[PDB]
Parts: C-alpha cells; structure tokens; sequence
C-alpha cells in the first residue's frame, strides 16, 4: 500500500469507507465535510490505497498554530497491517515539513483502546476540557 | 473607541508585550515563532482589539477545513471591564461562519472555572472527549 493525497474521484469511495468504519456521526454531513475540506486545502487529507483501492483515511490539518486529525479509519478487512500508523506517521511528517510545531487530537473518552494506540506513538493526554460550539448546522442525511 | 481588526506586522512587539502582561507565554511556545507561523500560514483569523490606537486584546483564531480554533486569547488587565474578549470571540465566530466553518473547538484548563464559565456563557459546550498532543517542533 501507499499513502497519497485525497482527490475528487476518491469522494464516494471515502464516504463508503467511512460507512464501513462507523466514523459517521448524524450531526456532521460527510459530503459537506469533504466539500469543506476541498474548498479549504486537501493537502493534509490522506488516503491509503491498496490494490488501487482506498482502504484508510486521515483528514489532517493545520491552522497556522496546531495540527489536527479527524476521520482516521482503516477498512475492517485491512486492520492488521499498520495502516493507521503509516497514515499518522505520514501526516506528522507533512506537518513538520510546513513548520507545524504540535499536533492535537480528540479521542472519545470511553474509547480506552484508540487511546492506548496514540499513547504508544508518543501522544500525551492534556488536563484540559474540550469546549465546542456549533456555528453552521448540518441537516440530517 | 474600541475596534477589532486583523493582526498587522506593526502589531508584532505590542502583541508579545500584551501576551507577557496577560501571563500567556510559556517557555515551550516561542511567541515570535507562533506569530511567524501564523503569518506564513494565514493571518486573517488572527484578531486584535485596539482602543485609542493601542492593542489591548488578541485572539489567534484559526480554521483547518473542518474545525475552527482559538489560541492566545488575552485582554490587557486594565481593559477587562468591557466585553472585549466577548467582542473578540464574537467576531472570530462571524469570520469562521463567513468562510463556511461549521464548529469552533477550544481547549481550556480543567482548573480554570472562571474561563470555563465565560465560554459556557458564550454558548460553548463540553465534549466527552480527551485531548492528546504530540510536540513536533520544539521551541528553544
Ligand atoms: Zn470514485
Ligand atoms: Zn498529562
């Protein structure tokens, strides 16, 4: 396999991958989320392709101060082969390449597993509360 | 005469000074480098608040194509009776909306109830989530 940048043709294949990995939350329209990312900057939005097919994603980003990562998933049939790791290790390097000093990720608290994965890779938990506010509402889909 | 506008190169050392006075600097974040990171990337969400020509508040707003962000929110100790932080976040929020950003997320210290309360009062809600981070470039 091989990690590259998301391109428009990857659009339905990615949604259908997010489907299979249950990354889909009713609040967030994934069509909209991809459109936003496209309008914005696709360059830290990476896909893993095996056999000329997408099997993993990470929507990474950078705001001029912190790196981010959302929509990190790997196809349940492709889960043994270090894909999410290759995917995070490519993002972190693409971030360093543009002077991003730190990346920060939110993980569901009850998910003790994915929590251990990140810690393994040298991520520290911060003693902060994440606070959020909805600015634009996504319809149901 | 208070006015919120976008950060300008001229504001550079005034803002650093304000960050000092606002007890916002940390030895692991070089504020010159952070200002420079931001300028090189996109300065349009990096807001200041000026009162009679003086910069007395900032917010380094941000957007990543999915989520909006805010760092370095400070208002000069002497300019705190006046809704300036509120004005800073309100404008940032409008600016995020203007470019299609659906949501802003801000991390606040688990101790700092005064700040948690401000955000709640502004309509921010707690997410049942844990913040993990990884330093990629050390400032030194
Ligand atoms: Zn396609
Ligand atoms: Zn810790």
């Amino acid at each position: 396999m091989e990690i590259r940048v998301f391109r428009q043709e990857d659009f339905e294949e990615v949604i259908t991958l997010w489907e299979r990995c249950d990354l889909l939350r009713p609040w967030n329209d994934p069509e909209m989320d991809i459109e936003r990312k496209m309008n914005h900057d696709v360059s830290l939005f990476l896909v893993a392709e095996v056999n000329g097919e997408v099997v993993g994603t990470v929507m990474g980003g950078y705001d001029g101060h912190r790196g981010s990562a959302y929509y990190l998933g790997v196809h349940p049939e492709f889960r043994g082969r270090g894909i999410a790791n290759a995917l995070l290790n490519r993002l972190e390097k693409k971030l360093i390449a543009r002077g991003c000093p730190k990346i920060q990720i939110n993980v569901p608290e009850d998910n003790d597993m994915v929590l251990g994965m990140y810690e393994r890779l040298g991520y520290e938990h911060a003693d902060v509360l994440s606070l959020g506010k909805r600015l634009i509402e996504d319809e149901e889909y």
